[PDB]
């Protein structure tokens, strides 16, 4: 899939100009149709600043304004109907009004935004262009694509290209050649940093704080994190250490997050003021690092979804799920260890044993007077701890144990297990 | 250390306004006086664009114009003399004269420009004004600045802050805020990049076939790369990988680096054509990745210098350089992995026994099933794979053996062993790219 993202400001203010780009020449006041012409996206998104509206009745009379003069002026230059339009709120004191509120919200939002637009399922071939944008609204949507990508490619191949015309100066110009600044093959990065603390999910911009303790207190997203943070963070682990067990009985529910989000967005959009007769936004909650923990979290789960298996966990499907999700010696260390469990279920079912419901240090045969769960043990043998997993083997009649016993040997955390492991991951996620 | 980095366009058509940062206010047409009274940085960075200068009868004039502008501006608002002015090579046809190349080697350039700049030991504090930035000069900075953090962060506690103003409108704008629009604890990530094939380290932009060939082919660089690629591979893997022995025993030659990375550079600025009459520099040479690969390849190696040592490898000094390198579940992975050959070293000790140059499958005792050396344990064993590595007991009167052992058991690849794990790493490298 091919994804095309611009960053826009005052689009109307532009001149009339002809771009050269990839052996194709065009004329127009912007860069879009040259690029939707040799590059041929599948989708195209643009990013503006809100900062640009002018009607104040309130905020959605704000967000039309806009969206009217930039689909007036989408047709006007021809960039056709596969196009998605990101209104980000800015801030300033400008000539038709005045926005206040947290710079970083635009980051937050467009992370929001194009969290909900690049494609969950398949490769991923992505094309920005900085031509046109805000200093720091271009800034804040390219390190949100890259934050978001970077998880993308935990599942896909992932390719990111950057682009900006020659400068246009009104006086000298000709013809701008369209330059690209960057190409990179986009590194699998799965989100590395803990759940914040319940302060850092909407934090006050211009509200009285009584006010803010008051309204944090009344949102359920706060009180049901509570409960699942140090399990959202067991699951975080999973993917950042190589723990293939942890990573399926810690799944987040992806509808619950949806909600936290939802919550979040609507609450932060409601204590958005406007002042129609000041001309005056002030944007009174600001997005705090934990909502965007949430979106690349959520984000994380939607790219990885596929890989939640029907239980029960055997080897057969842990090697699966640990081939699709680990590269480098974190595979083959994970491979190592379901290797160690398999060759001993090999040797029981060569027997005729099919041990059920045994402690995984009972199953491998192991000494007395070691049952303590350390970080060390949790990490470095792929979450697959002799004193916290327990196995079971369906009992089959065997002509090739060797093929057999993977698909028959089934692993789970135990109920006290699990809450160990969690504390462990969690805390080694903290230290980071 | 305190790093102050802005990113400049045209300075002297700025209007003079007043900024609101960390309690304090500042009079003046930048953001630079206010930012280093509150940030106190040990040092400030400019980067701003070639695109400034008025001088063609040379590319030495050209940035010498353009520096002395740069330090008037500095006398003229309240700013301090202590700074770098790193003048990246602009692109764009401007009333005063002509810019053509790569647009990429602004990237190339400031990434090997900063790489000189940042501190290779001590904790790092990063702050980056975006403000009157160019939007390409301002990411290819931004990327650049990100990319070198990561690699200082394996070593050292990196901290980065950016910052952007409220917007200027001419005559409704008061006094413009100074936004922090990022605080980043960098996250340790080293080079994960194979070195490239040799047509990726200089490219012609505009230069005949035969000129640019005749060029690459005088390269040094191009021919020894040639043989060193794979060492160079290795090296990169090990950290990446959590191979702690291959780390020590390929540790780069940073002379050598040096030697290829100013090579480089020196023929890409000896084919900067600079037109005197008609107002026009043109970069007949553009930078490659191969060139970046290098700066960030010489910067992690200047990183981790400290933790190389002479010849014996001993498991003690395995374990100290493995808690510097490496984190999460590698660092447990290779702890446990040098613990077994620890723990077997106190078994003989005990024994009274110290087995010189002995394979590491004859040392721990293993079935003569397997002498195949896979990349699966290769790489799951830490790098000390039993086929590959050999092991030297430093004969000693025990007393402690648990506490001893250590200190006192050496490892090493075998010449044939070495080689092969060479091959496994560089293409797990290339593979996993
Ligand atoms: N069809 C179009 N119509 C109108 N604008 C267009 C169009 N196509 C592309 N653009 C670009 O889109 C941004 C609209 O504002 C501009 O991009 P940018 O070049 O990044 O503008 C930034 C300013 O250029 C200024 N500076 C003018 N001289 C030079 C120069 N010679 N060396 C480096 N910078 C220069 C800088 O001074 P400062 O730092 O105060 O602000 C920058 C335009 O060049
Ligand atoms: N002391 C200073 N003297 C002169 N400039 C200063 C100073 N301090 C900071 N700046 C900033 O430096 C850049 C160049 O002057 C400016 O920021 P930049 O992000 O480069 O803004 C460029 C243009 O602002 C325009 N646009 C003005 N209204 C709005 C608006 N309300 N919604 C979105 N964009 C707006 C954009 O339209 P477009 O795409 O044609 O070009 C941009 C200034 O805000
Ligand atoms: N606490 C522990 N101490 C030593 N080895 C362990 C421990 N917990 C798990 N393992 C080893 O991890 C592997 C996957 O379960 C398995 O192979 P093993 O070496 O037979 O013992 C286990
Ligand atoms: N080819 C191999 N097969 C299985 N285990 C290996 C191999 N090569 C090395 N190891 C193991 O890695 C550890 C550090 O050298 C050491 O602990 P072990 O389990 O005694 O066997 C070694």
């Amino acid at each position: 899939m091919k994804l095309l993202v611009v960053s826009w400001g005052d689009f109307e203010r532009w001149k009339e100009t002809k771009y050269r780009f990839g052996g194709e020449t065009s004329v127009g006041p912007s860069t879009l149709p040259i690029l939707q012409k040799v590059i041929k996206p599948d989708w195209t998104v643009i990013v503006l600043s809100d900062t640009i509206g002018k009607d104040f009745s309130s905020v959605e009379t704000l967000r039309e304004d806009v969206r009217n003069r930039v689909m007036d002026f989408l047709d006007r230059i021809g960039a056709g109907r596969e196009v998605d339009v990101i209104i980000a709120p800015g801030i300033g004191e400008f000539t038709h009004g005045s926005f206040r509120g947290s710079a970083m919200d635009a980051y937050y939002y467009v992370l929001h935004a194009l969290s909900e637009i690049i494609p969950t399922k398949g490769d991923l071939e992505v094309h920005f262009d900085s031509t046109h944008g805000l200093n720091y609204v271009t800034l804040l949507t390219y390190r949100a694509l890259k934050d978001l990508l970077g998880i993308a490619a935990v599942m896909n191949t992932v390719t990111f290209y950057a682009y900006n015309s020659d400068p246009f100066v009104p006086k000298i110009t000709k013809e701008l050649n369209i330059n690209t600044i960057e190409t990179t093959m986009v590194k699998p990065t799965p989100l590395s940093e803990p759940l914040p603390g319940f302060d850092e999910y909407l934090c006050p911009y211009s509200m009285e704080r009584a006010e803010f303790v008051r309204l944090k207190g009344s949102l359920n997203t706060l009180k049901n994190l509570r409960k699942e943070k140090k399990k959202l963070e067991a699951w975080i682990g999973s993917l950042l250490f190589g723990l293939p067990l942890l990573f399926l009985e810690e799944f987040p529910d992806i509808g619950r997050l949806e909600s936290y989000i939802e919550e979040l967005a609507e609450t932060w959009g409601g204590a958005i003021a406007v002042n129609a007769e000041e001309k005056a936004v002030t944007r009174r909650l600001a997005f705090g690092s934990g909502f965007g923990t949430l979106v690349k979290l959520l984000f994380q789960a939607r790219i990885t979804r596929g890989l939640l298996v029907e239980e029960p966990y055997s080897i057969e499907k842990l090697y699966s799920v640990s081939d699709r999700l680990f590269r480098g010696s974190t595979l083959q260390r994970v491979r190592v260890e379901l290797g160690k469990i398999e060759d001993k279920a090999i040797k029981y079912a060569r027997k005729g044993a099919f041990p059920r419901d045994i402690p995984l240090r009972d199953f491998l045969g192991f000494d007395a007077a070691n049952r303590e769960v350390s970080p060390r043990n949790v990490l470095a043998h792929a979450g697959l701890e002799a004193n916290v997993v327990e196995v079971s083997m369906e009992a089959w009649e065997p002509k090739r144990p060797e093929e057999e016993a993977g698909r028959h040997t089934h692993l789970k955390y135990t109920p006290v297990g699990l809450k160990k492991v969690e504390d462990i991951v969690s805390r080694a996620l903290k230290e980071s």
